[PDB]
């Protein structure tokens, strides 16, 4: 049966009819003996009925290729840490066993991401970029960006490495385009028309870690930025149409590291050292109009950046404010801890970027020839210079935080008397802890943590476990009054962490004025003992900024920098998983496999319908 | 060209071409038309290197594996140390593309190797062990081996 014998026994029998093929091909369609042998066999499955595997060799050898295609495979290579050989001993493994090979070689991947990360699609900017080179493919940088490394000055210790921010951000928005054409056409927009006047907002965060267990400090460093929403403007009288706007902006799977450095956050030297040319593209970028090859058309798009995911201490460290028990406690207004534990609400936003270069202009040079003091008082807390410019807003996730720390340090304060006896010791603050505690495992089941960290300020801050630290608190006022508390706290705190208030939560947008109102009198009535003149500064942003900020920017909690946060678990996980290993190679490939982990394009691969 | 037209001008363009192949057929092989055809496919396509196209096409016809052993798949889990739910991710996004499913869920896995694990097969002795119980279905046991836990005595 020809079906037994080798190949080279088939050449030798059906020689004369490949000939045959192949002269009848010539003179008829071409040459093409392959195609003409295709639709042939083709055709005699099509004879039988035998349509199901005429269809699948109709499928097979056009559009799809093999088994599965190479980009789902890239995707999970990436989406599960699987080292290279790992996974070349399971592509062996499925490939020889019944195959028909599935997977992809290492090769293929390797030589199909170049798609996914940045320095790959052109693009210009119009009108120029302001002292950036315009050559289009530049990949992974390192980020001491030509430092003269001689001994003698100082040294160019610190390793880094980094995208050109522009490149990040062409890709990650050519990885938008599926998107932003889905949005134009979804709106039944025009698309070739109306390509000038697209309008991007972009969250950008930054964070260190310390305890990195290493394999210079232990602490590092990674800068990322985020794509919030993009809305459109052409053609006039309008404003900007939205198209996009981000459905889980809290997520990690939707935040785009750009550096990683092995630096702590406290020294600025090295930081400013380091994060400089981002100032400066950012600064330089917000001018120009970006020109991009989207939805077969090349098109402009303009910017707008908002710094919203840095935290407290590195918001006030970066913008030359003094921290951060200092007098001025707000970043937002100007009012000392005594004048804000006097007036809760009535302020007013007045903290930017430029106004605090002036203020600290009038510290410099002194105009007035003022003593230390009083300098302090004209500017109002501005010492050192900005570096940055970050939105002046509040961070969400935080503030749970410290709200959570405060109610724990309340109730262990409760159990015992503070009101009765003003000055207690150590002891019974720890001996309070302690039935606090026996308290809380017996009753809601939650074991203490030496640091409260958000998903159990999220048990915390809730009726039962409070109710369940109630019934310690023998006076019946006392007991009532903090519930009603935890009750008022818990009515105004879905308008902040939510991600559109206008629209999911309306209603404590309108008695949020009110809500807060009985909140801070109930608190400085029965509480004047410990709130007389020393208040956090969260509490602060929560009881005179909240309804003028998402007034101002229509939406809060979404900014917060939780997604950053969460995904240094993965940052972690990569530094053990794909280590390179060495210092040098190390941060550039996290780098990379974390651009990877974070695409879209890969990550509607790894959803595959649900 | 014969690749993007409708199925009868491909058919009356190449009638000749399969009534020669079909006469050689008859002549040869008893008159195994789909054979024939198809092994010309194998030497066509295999002229230009491009084996990968050979190997799908013997993939199709009397396939070994749409799907593996699931013997074949714990081993390939507990080779690659992949974690159960980065697994169980995996198989939900390869299923879900192209995937009539191959992998098989892990929880045909757990009572898969209940042949692999100790304690499955009937055994004995003769004599009888000493000193040793003769049930033979015991699994994994804690090695403590009856420590009497009471706190004063050695812990
Ligand atoms: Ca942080
Ligand atoms: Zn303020």
């Amino acid at each position: 049966h020809l079906l037994s014998l080798t190949r080279r026994a088939q050449k030798h029998r059906l020689r004369d009819l490949k000939n045959q093929v192949k002269t009848f091909a010539e003179k008829e369609e071409g040459g093409d003996v392959k195609s003409v042998c295709l639709t042939l066999f083709l055709l005699a499955l099509r004879a039988g009925n035998e349509h199901k595997q005429a269809d699948e060799l109709e499928a097979m050898m056009q559009g799809r290729g093999f088994g599965l295609h190479p980009a789902v495979c890239l995707a999970i290579r990436v989406n599960t840490f699987l080292s290279c050989s790992q996974y070349h001993k399971m592509y062996r493994t499925v490939k020889a066993t019944s195959g028909r090979q599935i997977f992809q070689p290492l090769h293929t991947l390797r030589n199909a991401e170049k798609e996914l990360l940045p320095g790959f699609h052109q693009f210009e900017w119009q009108p120029a970029l302001k002292n950036v080179s315009t050559s289009w493919d530049v990949g992974i940088i390192d980020g001491l960006s030509g430092w003269t490394v001689s001994v003698d000055d100082v040294p160019a210790d610190t390793i880094s490495r980094r995208f050109r921010y522009d490149v990040a951000l062409v890709s990650a928005l050519k990885d938008l385009e599926e998107d932003i054409m889905e949005g134009l056409r979804e709106r039944a927009l025009d698309d070739s028309m109306c390509t000038s006047g697209f309008t991007v907002v972009v969250k950008e965060s930054c964070d260190g870690m310390g305890d990195v267990s290493e394999k210079v400090p232990e602490k590092a460093v990674r800068f990322s930025f985020t794509i919030m929403s993009i809305s459109i403007r052409l053609e006039g009288e309008d404003d900007g149409i939205t198209i996009f706007q981000e459905q889980k902006p809290n997520s990690e799977l939707s935040c785009r590291p750009l550096c990683l450095m092995f630096v702590d956050e406290s020294d600025h030297e090295t930081l400013t050292a380091i994060l400089g040319p981002v100032v400066a593209e950012r600064k330089a970028m917000m001018e120009s109009r970006l020109i991009i090859s989207v939805g077969g058309l090349l098109r402009s798009f303009r910017f707008f950046f908002r710094g919203t995911g840095y935290d407290e201490k590195m918001v006030r460290e970066m913008e030359g404010l003094e921290a951060s028990g200092s007098t001025y406690i707000c970043t937002l207004c100007d009012s000392t801890r005594a004048e804000a534990s006097q007036n809760m609400v009535l302020h007013s936003i007045t903290r930017s970027h430029d106004e605090n270069l002036e203020r600290y202009e009038i510290w410099r040079k002194n105009p007035f020839s003022e003593s230390a003091d009083e300098l302090r008082d004209r500017v109002k807390g501005v010492s050192a210079k900005p570096f940055m410019e970050t939105q002046p807003t509040l961070d969400a996730l935080h503030c749970d935080i410290g709200n959570a720390t405060e109610f724990y340090k309340i109730f262990q304060d409760e159990i015992g008397e503070v009101y009765q006896k003003p000055n207690p010791s150590r002891e019974e603050r720890r001996r309070w802890r302690s039935t606090l505690d026996k308290q809380l495992r017996k009753k809601m089941k939650l074991k203490p943590v030496m640091r409260m960290n958000g998903n159990y300020a999220r048990r915390l801050m809730t009726r039962e476990a409070v109710e369940a630290v109630c019934e310690l608190v023998p006076s019946e006022e006392r007991r009532e009054a903090l519930l009603k508390l935890m009750d008022l706290y818990l009515q105004m705190k879905p308008v902040w962490r939510s991600t559109c208030p206008s629209r999911d939560c309306p209603d404590q947008l309108c008695q949020y004025s009110y809500n807060s109102q009985q909140f801070a009198d109930l608190l400085s009535s029965m509480f004047k003992y410990r709130y007389d003149g020393k208040i956090t500064n969260y509490l602060h942003k929560t009881l005179a900024h909240v309804p003028e900020i998402v007034e101002r920017d229509g939406s809060i909690g979404a900014w917060a920098s939780e997604g950053n946060e969460s995904g240094n678990k993965l940052f972690r996980r990569f530094r053990k998983m794909n280590a390179r290993q060495s210092k040098t190679f190390e941060l550039e490939d996290i780098l990379k496999h974390h651009w990877l982990y974070t695409s879209k394009y890969l990550q509607k691969f790894m959803e595959a319908h649900k």
